């Protein structure tokens, strides 16, 4: 048993002073001046905020990708996420083309067994056949998967063309699963990569030039309108561009269920990072989509404030300087990805709440509750109520931290926010009711985390259902 | 020679009283009370408006298509255009996949020699290879073509996927040619067509359901964004939807050279036409894009008024009842297309000018001058000025005409505006300085029209070149 006493509870919609009791991995009681069970550890949260633990729905722990394997494994990644107040992740099963999905799924369950905190998976659809359609049904019915990932970029690899997107989205509808998309036009990226290389522009500064923001806006428009035509919801991962955000807003203004996810990097960094004089420094920012001219950061913030972006994530995909250097002579070969699982919540609090573009309640909604709702984990997760998983974070608004690769718990030799000082840190992280991060001490244990099943048919599917019934076609009688 | 006396000259920007003298196919003199050369014919235009003859940039005379050949041929179609005030067309060479473009071009020249008025061609890119790219250059350099058409629908036929779109648009940029696009997502069309057929919805009412508006908005988005990425202008044919119009307005607002074309059918008809209890009547409206719910008509009129739609055309593609009946058990086999070359100008005048939606100057811009400027034919066409081609229409603002398949000159048994009465009609049409339509008397002759060459590099390409030079990628030395 673990009792957090004297703090202010901050949810996605309200604040109030109360104590919180956890036991057996669940939240047992909430209230002022709670009784203390015998032999129950006590945590003093005076002057701090008690919030749901962060959920990161976009991580790539130890992903084999672009000629190599990510430097962060499932244990060091989930542990680092605990240090930064994040208590569960959704990662990605990425089968190779013509490789079986259940095969990939069990393989990934294997790798993820070492997780120190709760974890789940999105399954990517990297090819199509009647068997993928059948396997998708199995993953939802028997293995707790309720979301499928589609890559519109990475031509001559994992890219899903329109024919796949249509088939798979239609399958998700049948299964009550949520289609999710990496929205970049693969044909234009491939075309621009070759053209820049043929011009001899091989540095990291060519990476943004190879996939400018309209390449994302285009794919977002296409994913969104396939989803509209087939009558499914749609979740777009790491939106970086005004173009893509405007497409989401346009569809939502048409009341379509479209969600957008954003990373701290795309809220706070611009594309000048790729022109850094030092190659390894610039290479460190190479991910897709890339960082953008400053006007896109401001559009994304307004996306958060307006309700047109819905979740924060990290695309946590680490590669050390030596792996980055795999493309020292060809930006197209630099393994794509940045780290951020540990830094997401502090970064957003410091830039959003301290500044105050975001209220404390929006901070919560954007770091856990919205993700939980979208993927049908609410109120089990991202919620402070009796019966919910005891995933919590205690937040010192006056604590300070300076992000550096030399001191962060993420196993990677680079931090895209190196040297940045944030006011507002997680003093204590609580996962499954146990205190796994405390005032500098990390208590993560390999294998401590559970695999989290997400049930199919989130509530959006009931409204979609009624809509589809109103729109059934009537033949003309002749 | 031919002198038009006493009319009000109306251009794309102004109105003034003057006579106009034509001779040798050209406009010779403009001024009040011009002297009459001896032997010159005189036309009294008192109380009427003298405007440039209409240019219809979207016709398909005797096109072989969807199993058959359009009922209108190049003589009957251009003659019918003349009765309606339209003095020149741009048609489409549509090579079959793997067919040489040059081969198809010469064949089409044979088909079009019988035209009664000036004509030109757009050439469609229905497949890709190095030969295609070479033949595009030859068509521009030797054959007066400066625009290339791309079909984004017609899966498993003339459809261009992104790889062809990108390669062709790049070729277009190299040649100073205008890419034009039929913007519908073919994968979604094909998927919806089979779905609806599988459910037994075989009638014409399924045609609009098989290609809802967002299918067009998606393809407009994608064509527009490819164009932006490659640095070309872009011309989208027959825009029917708010979604597509919004994509054009959005790219035009970012400063991008995007032009939109609209048919009178999509300005004035709604999709209730496909539910007519008579099969032949409903089939008569079947074209792609289909006619839309009424809110899209309002949006289109608004595009015209705001400057986000730029040209009018007809997609003149005629099929009689027995030909339409090829799809009596399968709407996907109904040959797509409607008639309008003869009716476009009166329809737009009556609905746009009489209502005050459009000024008379906007009417001229939208029926001739904007098309001329976009395809590099201004001021040879669409302009009343000494030396311009003598293509003129004399317009009686209080004349009246009732549109009817029983009385029109279009060689087709269906009119999508059957029984509509319009106020403001062409009393006389002058082509190559000759009076070919004189209040009810059509004097069109087979073979009188000239093939019209269009020079490459319209003016927009000078601006694009200056932008490209400013945005040249620049490496970082390390
Ligand atoms: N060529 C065409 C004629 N008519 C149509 O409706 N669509 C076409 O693509
Ligand atoms: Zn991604
Ligand atoms: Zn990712
Ligand atoms: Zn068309
Ligand atoms: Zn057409």
């Amino acid at each position: 048993s673990l009792l957090i006493r004297g703090a202010t509870v901050v949810t996605h919609e309200e604040s109030y002073r109360a104590d919180v009791l956890c036991a057996n991995g669940l939240i047992q009681a909430i209230g002022e001046n709670l009784e203390t069970p015998s032999g129950c550890d006590v945590l003093d949260g005076g002057g701090q905020y008690l919030m749901p633990g962060g959920i990161d729905p976009h991580t790539h722990m130890q992903l084999p990708f672009m000629g190599t394997v990510a430097s962060e494994d499932f244990f060091s990644g989930t542990a680092a996420g605990l240090a930064g107040g994040t208590t569960s992740i959704i990662d990605f099963v990425i089968p190779n083309p013509r490789q079986s999905l259940l095969e990939a799924f069990h393989t990934w369950r294997g790798w993820a067994q070492k997780s120190a905190a709760d974890y789940g998976f999105h399954v990517a659809i990297t090819w199509w056949s009647d068997e993928v359609a059948r396997e998708m049904g199995e993953l939802v019915a028997q293995h707790g998967v309720n979301s499928f990932k589609h890559f519109m970029a990475y031509k001559n690899a994992i890219m899903a063309a329109d024919d796949t997107l249509v088939a798979s989205f239609e399958r998700c509808l049948e299964l009550g699963a949520v289609p999710t998309v990496h929205a970049e036009n693969g044909e234009l990226v491939f075309h621009l990569q070759q053209k820049l290389l043929a011009q001899g522009l091989t540095g990291p500064e060519a990476h943004p030039l190879s996939r400018p923001p309209q390449v994302e806006g285009e794919a977002a428009s296409r994913a969104i309108r396939i989803a509209e035509t087939l009558g499914t919801p749609l979740y777009l991962v790491h939106i970086s561009s005004r173009e893509a955000l405007d497409e989401i807003a346009y569809a939502r203004a048409k009341g379509q269920p479209v969600y957008g996810e954003v990373l701290a990097g795309h809220l706070l960094l611009d594309d000048s990072v790729y022109r850094h004089p030092d190659w390894a420094t610039a290479a460190g920012y190479v991910m897709s989509p890339p960082f953008r001219p400053v006007e896109h950061q401001e559009a994304l913030w307004r996306g958060l404030q307006s309700g047109n972006l819905h979740t924060t994530a990290t695309d946590h995909c680490c590669f050390c300087a030596e792996q980055k250097a795999m493309g020292r002579d060809d930006f197209s070969k630099i393994p794509n990805g940045t780290a951020g699982i540990e830094d997401r919540m502090a970064l957003l609090w410091d830039a959003g709440v301290n500044s105050g573009r975001l209220s404390m309640h929006e901070f919560v909604a954007l770091t856990s509750t919205n993700t939980a709702k979208i993927f049908n984990l609410f109120p089990r997760k991202g919620a402070i109520r009796v019966g919910a998983d005891a995933d919590l974070v205690l937040w010192d608004p006056q604590g300070s931290r300076t992000l550096s690769a030399a001191t962060h718990h993420q196993r990677v030799d680079f931090n895209i926010f190196e040297g940045r000082t944030v006011r507002g840190i997680p003093s204590h992280t609580i996962s499954q009711g146990k205190l796994l991060w405390a005032a500098g001490d990390l208590r993560a244990e390999p294998g401590a985390g559970r695999y989290v099943e997400r049930p199919a048919y989130p509530s959006v599917y009931e409204v979609l259902g009624r809509r589809a019934e109103r729109q059934r076609p009537v033949a003309v009688e002749r």
